[PDB]
């Protein structure tokens, strides 16, 4: 039995269509729909509850919490079906690729992902610099959370789950977005993605704080923000081990030129050292040599990004001290992304 979970604001002219093409598409099996609609200014509350003749559909309005990801958690406690479906009812998600959805889920992946970015997938009707911060946005996601390193829209609002996934699990009702939610919080082994189109207005940079404080939010608890603090805590044990073998070759008749190679690499050694112990601990694997000589590679490209990224800033006429700082803290970034993907890659 199947819960189709449609949340609603303002959203009067579609449901008509909505639950003719969603009845159309499961034409015979057992599905139910839970409206979760937040005192909408729209007849929209009134007529689901209306169109509740025609169709299988349960209708909570809600007068006292609002938000999207807010009505999903609650679509999830008020359904009662073996399958959760949750989309959009303004009809940019199709009703007609959710019987893909279950069928994927039914030759047992735990959770279908209608996926814009898939091969097969389509996003049309949408200009190329909306289409590409989309692109961007799941870039920063599936680099920052290696859960979803490999999943191609993790963002998408059209997605089929297994009940089981999301019960006993405390989702975020701020959250932007509720499947990302479950990608990191769930309890699953298999996920695939279903190609589909994106169907026939602007959103300020205020929600893209949001997007990225949900992410921030997923990396407190996957324990990424944990691991990035150790790791610069190194980083400047680092920076430590490097200046004190130099000192003590100097005075020992080194000349500094000479003095300086030893120095850096003893510090790169140092700080494998401490991270195979401490901040990645956990998931070391195969040959201490591999993962070393990987190491390397790292802090090497850590150095050659602070370089380019000084001089790009410099010749952009930012201050110095800024463009040099700037320059260490997109250093330790990629160090560390690098590190956290082949390193120790998971
Ligand atoms: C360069 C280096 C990597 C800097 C290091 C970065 C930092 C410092 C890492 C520090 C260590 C930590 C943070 C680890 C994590 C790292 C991570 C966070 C970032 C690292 C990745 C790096 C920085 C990328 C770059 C490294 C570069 C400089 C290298 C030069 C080479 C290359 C060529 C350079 C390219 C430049 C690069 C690619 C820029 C990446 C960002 C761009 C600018 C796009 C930001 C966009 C986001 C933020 C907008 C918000 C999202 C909206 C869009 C929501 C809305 O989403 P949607 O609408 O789609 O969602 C839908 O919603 C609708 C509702 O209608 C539903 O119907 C749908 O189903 C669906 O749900
Ligand atoms: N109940 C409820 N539904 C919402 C809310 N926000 C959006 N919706 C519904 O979500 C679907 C698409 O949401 P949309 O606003 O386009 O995506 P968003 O930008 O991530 O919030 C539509 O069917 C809306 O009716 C909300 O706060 N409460």
């Amino acid at each position: 039995k199947v819960s189709v979970i449609i949340p609603t604001y303002n959203e009067r002219e579609n449901l008509e269509e909505l639950f003719s093409r969603i009845d159309n598409a499961l034409q015979g099996l057992n599905y139910e729909i839970v409206v979760v609609d937040d005192d909408s200014p729209d007849r929209t509350w009134e007529k689901a509850q209306e169109l509740s003749s025609k169709y299988p559909v349960k209708v909570i309005r809600r007068t006292k919490e609002k938000g999207l990801s807010s009505a999903v958690i609650r679509g999830f406690k008020e359904a009662s079906g073996d399958v959760f479906v949750v989309m959009d009812a303004d009809l940019q998600h199709p009703p007609e690729v959710i019987p893909k959805l279950i069928e994927a889920i039914k030759n047992g992946s735990d959770i279908a992902i209608g996926s814009r970015y898939v091969k097969g997938g389509k996003v049309e009707n949408w200009p190329f610099y909306r289409k590409l911060i989309s692109k961007g946005a799941i870039m920063v996601g599936r680099i920052a959370l290696p859960k979803i390193r490999d999943i191609k829209d993790p963002v998408s609002g059209f997605f089929a789950l297994r009940k089981e996934v999301v019960e006993g699990v405390e989702l975020n009702p701020i959250g932007f977005k509720i499947l990302m939610e479950i990608l990191i919080k769930g309890k699953y082994s298999k996920v695939v993605e279903v190609p589909f189109t994106f169907g026939i207005s602007k959103l300020k940079g205020k929600t893209i704080f949001e997007y990225l404080r949900h992410i921030y939010r997923l990396m407190k608890w996957e324990g990424e923000i944990d691991r990035i603090v150790k790791f610069s805590i190194v980083g400047l044990s680092g920076i430590l081990v490097n200046e004190g073998f130099l000192w003590l070759f100097v005075n020992l008749g080194i000349p500094k030129e000479i003095a300086v190679i030893p120095a850096v690499e003893l510090s790169i050694l140092n700080n494998f050292f401490w991270n195979d112990i401490w901040t990645f601990k956990d998931i070391r694997r195969g040959s201490i040599f591999s993962r070393l000589l990987k190491f390397h590679i790292a802090a090497l490209s850590g150095a050659v990004v602070n370089f380019i990224v000084y001089w790009i800033l410099l010749f952009l006429g930012i201050h110095y001290l800024i463009a040099n700082l700037v320059g260490i803290v997109l250093s330790f970034g990629v160090r560390y992304v690098i590190n956290r993907h082949v390193t120790w890659a998971t």
